[PDB]
């Protein structure tokens, strides 16, 4: 689609030269639909002085479906599975997402800067994780910490 085509020169063009604050995003080599991402670790959490990979894939009829979206960093984390896959509603068409074409590249990796500060353990793809989070909170900590050292530093 050329319309799809112009929408992700203009994305391209406001993530190289606006980027968000912790936040870059590029394409991997010649290809506007297969970018990569990296989300510095916000400071007063437990991925601080980590830094975050991700993948960030532009399906066929975007901007009508959302970006997919995964890390390729691992990270610990009750919304964040083992092997990356994100649960954000920003990443998902209604009715239970929140994605639409009003949203952005730039606006669903600052959803999920935000989501790393502010777990959901309400709506958890690691259960135990949550349990930790919400029920034993210094563990989760000094284990995000951890993992954060062993593997985003
Ligand atoms: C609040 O609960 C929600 C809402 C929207 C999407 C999700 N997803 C989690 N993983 N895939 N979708 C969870």
């Amino acid at each position: 689609s050329m319309q799809r085509a112009s929408r992700l020169k203009r994305e391209l063009h406001m993530l190289a030269t606006e980027p968000p604050p912790g936040i870059t995003c590029w394409q991997d080599k010649d290809q506007m639909d297969d970018l990569r991402a990296q989300i510095l670790g916000g400071a007063n959490t437990p991925y601080e002085k980590g830094v975050f990979k991700l993948e960030v894939i532009i399906p066929e009829r975007y901007p009508f479906e959302p970006p997919q979206i995964r890390f390729l960093t691992p990270i610990y984390h009750p919304n964040i599975d083992s092997a990356g896959r994100i649960c954000l509603d920003v990443l998902k068409l209604p009715p239970k997402g929140a994605w639409r074409p009003s949203l952005n590249i730039a606006t669903v990796l600052t959803s999920i800067q935000l989501l790393m500060s502010e777990p959901n353990p309400d709506d958890p793809l690691m259960a135990d994780i949550s349990s930790e989070f919400k029920y034993n909170k210094p563990a989760f900590l000094k284990n995000a910490r951890q993992w954060t050292e062993k593997h985003a530093r």
